C-alpha cells in the first residue's frame, strides 16, 4: 500500500497460456486433468490481481482520466475467466492482450 | 448461482467486530479484532468483485451505467471499513452492498 | 455473527454444477466442473462446521439432542455430492442444511 | 489417510505462543504472536473437525457415544486459546485432542 | 514446534491416492483423486519448505553438508509424484523425508 | 511450468519494507496492527515465492553451475522470515538484496 504492479497479473496469466499451450502436446488424461487443476488456479489467481489493482491501485481521478478503465478492468477479468474454461491458447493470449493495456494506463499513472 | 448476501453476511461481520472493538481496549482482543476484521473485509471484497466479473454482464452494464463507479465504489468503502474501527464505515459498505443487491435482484427478475 | 445462508448457497452451487454435467460430455468441461464442484462442497462444509464449533454452544444441544448427528450427517451428505454427478446427492444436502437453518434461527428468537 | 497428529502439533505451537508471550512485552512480539496464535488455532480446529466430518463413521459415533460432545470441546477449548495468553488454555485443547487421540487409535485396531 | 510427521502425513495421502487410482479408471473418480493429490503433494512441499528455511540453523548445514541436496530432491520427489500415478513416487518421496526426519531428530538430541 | 519469475518474490518484498517504512509514520495502534498483520501475510508470500523458484525452476545443472545457490536461497527465506518479526526496513531491505541476487542468477539460466 501502494505498492502494486500488474506484472503479477500478467505472470499468472502467462502461467495460464502456458498451460493451455502444453495441453495440445499430451493427450494423457490425468496430464489433461492437472493442467485443467493448475489452469484454474491460475486464472483465478490473475483475476484476483487485476481486481486488486482496480479497486485498491486506481483512485478516482484515475477513472475519470481513463473513463475507459473500468470497461476494460471488467474485460480483462471475463478474457480470464474465459481462458479458465478453454484449452485454446487464443484465449490465454486475449486476457495478456487486456492485462497489457492495464499495464500501459498503470505506468503513465506512475508518471503523473 | 451468485447471491449477493455472501458480501453482504462478510460485511455485517466486518461491523460487529467495530462495534465490539468500542466496548473492550485490552490490546489481545483488540489485536484479534484487527486480525478477524481484515479477513472478512477481503472476503466481502472478494464476493463483491467476483459478481462484478463473474455475474453482470454487458446488458447489465449498458442499463446500470453507474454500476461500474457503484462496484468500485463499494470496494474503496470496504477497504476503508478494514482501516477503520468505525461501526459507521462498516455500514457505508453495507449500504453500497445494498445498492449492488437492489440492482442484482432487478436483474433476476 | 453467523448464517447457515453461507452453506446453502455453496450447496447450491454444488447441486447446479452436478446438473451442469448431464448436458455436457466434453471431457475438459466434466473435468472443470468437477474441480469446482470439490471446492464448493468444502467451502459449504467448512461453513457447516463454524457454525458447530462456534455458533452452537452447549444450552443449544441439550435443547436439540439430535443436533449433533444432524451436523455430522450434513457434512457426510456434503462429501457424497462431492463424490457424485448425481444432483440428488446436491439436493439432499441441502435438505440437511435447511434443517439446520431452522434450528439456526429458532435459537436466534 | 488421518492422524490427529497434525491438530495436536499445530495444538502444541498454539501453547508455546502462549508461553513466549509471558515473556516479551514489546508491543510487536505480542501482535505477532497473537497474529501467528490465530492461525494456529483456526489450523487445529480444521485438522480437529475434519476427523469428525470425514474420518469418524456412524459405527465409531454409537461405540463412542461421548465422541460427538468431546469433538465439540475440543473445538471450544480451541477457541478458548485463541482468545487467551493463559498457556493453561492451551493444554487443555492438547489434553482433549489426547483423548481424541487414544479414540482414533482403538477405531484403527 | 516443528514436526516432520506433517510433511509425512501428507506425503502419506499422496501415496494412498495413487494407489487408490490403480483399483478404479471412472473418469469422475480419476479427476477427484488427481485434484487431492495435487492439494496434498503442495501441503508436504510446504512443510518440508518450512522444515528447511524456518527450523534448520547455519550449524546444521555445517554438519549436514547434504541436507540442502537432500531437502531440494525431496520437493522435486514430491513434485514428480505429484505429476505421477504410481506409488513408487509417493514412497520416493516419502524415502527423501525419512532421510531429513533422520537429521531431523538427530538435531533434537 | 517452466514459466516462473523472481518478479513475484521481488514485488511482495517490496511490499514487506514499505510497510515496515509507514510503521514510523502513524504511532495509532489499530494501524500498528494492522500493518503487523499485512506485513506477516506478505513476508509469508515473498518466501513461498522464493521457496518455489528454487524447488521448481532451478535444476541440478544449476546448482552445480552455481554451487552458492542453495545457501542464497536458505539465506533469502531467513532474511525474509527476519523481516517479518521486525519493523526496521534495514530488515526488509536486507531480503531485497538477497531477492535481487536470485533475479541475477535466474536471468542468467534464462540465457544458456
Amino acid at each position: 500500500c501502494g505498492v502494486y504492479d500488474p506484472a503479477q497479473a500478467r505472470i499468472e496469466a502467462e502461467s495460464v497460456k502456458a498451460v493451455q499451450e502444453k495441453m495440445a502436446g499430451n493427450d494423457d488424461p490425468h496430464f489433461q486433468t492437472r493442467a485443467t487443476v493448475i489452469k484454474e488456479q491460475r486464472a483465478e489467481l490473475a483475476k484476483h490481481h487485476v481486481s486488486v489493482l482496480w479497486s485498491d491501485y486506481f483512485k478516482p481521478p484515475h477513472f475519470e482520466k481513463y473513463p475507459e478503465l473500468h470497461q476494460l478492468v471488467n474485460d480483462t477479468l471475463k478474457a480470464l475467466s474465459a481462458a479458465k474454461g478453454s484449452k485454446d491458447p487464443a484465449t490465454g493470449q486475449k486476457a495478456l492482450d487486456y492485462i497489457a493495456q492495464i499495464d500501459k494506463i498503470f505506468w503513465e499513472t506512475k508518471k503523473a
